[PDB]
């Protein structure tokens, strides 16, 4: 495998989004996931709609919007509902909402999605370097993540219980410390423009590999 991914200089990756007060992560993530299949198949960049997920794929798929959800189960409604509408014909309000799908809006599909082992960080890296962005869950709980400016984040405190839903869009090694590019869903104002580089190859270091998944078109 190449010793460093990022799927943002392959144009796989779209712009950092804002959640707010909504917990939302799950469907930022899944959208990401999706939206590089989307590239790669049809060779065109589109944000696709987290709110879509948040106001369509809830009690029937586990999710519960803006208090939460599973990636996996976004993908699978996803492809039950088959197709979801993009980012402009279907804004995100970081509130729950009625389902709004329509499909002269649908700017992708999914026909299945993959979930990794669990932990295993060297599948994780095959995974990201063979078939594009994952979705996963990190424990984002502990004080450090929300001050992350630099580097590459090593919490002693971190644990494997995951909590928030996010993108590994590639991975590398800066200054000797391995590491995971992680797209996060705060702004651009989080972390370095919107991202994490977490630490890779450090005991599945906050559950990074614990529950990843992607969607295929
Ligand atoms: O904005 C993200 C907050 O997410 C919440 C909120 C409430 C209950 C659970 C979760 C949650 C936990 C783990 C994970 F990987 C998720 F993707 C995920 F949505």
């Amino acid at each position: 495998l190449p010793d460093s991914v990022d799927w943002r200089e392959k144009g796989c990756v779209t712009e950092v989004k804002y959640q707010g007060s909504c917990g939302a992560c799950w469907a930022f993530s899944a959208v990401g996931a999706l939206e590089a299949q989307l590239k790669l198949k049809t060779g065109k960049l589109v944000s696709l709609s987290a709110q879509n997920l948040v106001d369509c794929s809830t009690e029937k798929y586990g999710n519960k919007g803006c208090n939460g959800g599973f990636m996996t189960t976004a993908f699978q409604y996803i492809i039950d509902n088959k197709g979801i509408d993009s980012d402009a014909s279907y804004p995100y309000k970081a509130m729950d909402q009625k389902c709004q799908y329509d499909s002269k809006y649908r700017a992708a599909t999914c026909s299945k999605y993959t979930e990794l082992p669990y932990g295993r960080e060297d599948v994780l890296k095959e995974a990201v370097a063979n078939k594009g962005p994952v979705s996963v869950g990190v424990d984002a709980r502990h004080p450090s993540f929300f001050l992350y400016r630099s580097g590459v984040y090593y919490e002693p405190s971190c644990t494997q219980n995951v909590n928030h839903g996010v993108l590994v869009v590639g991975y590398g090694d800066l200054n000797g410390k391995e590491y995971w590019l992680v797209k996060n869903s705060w702004g651009h104002n989080f972390g370095e423009e919107g991202y994490i580089r977490m630490a890779r190859n450090k005991g599945n270091h906050c559950g990074i590999a614990s529950f990843p998944s992607y969607p295929e078109i």
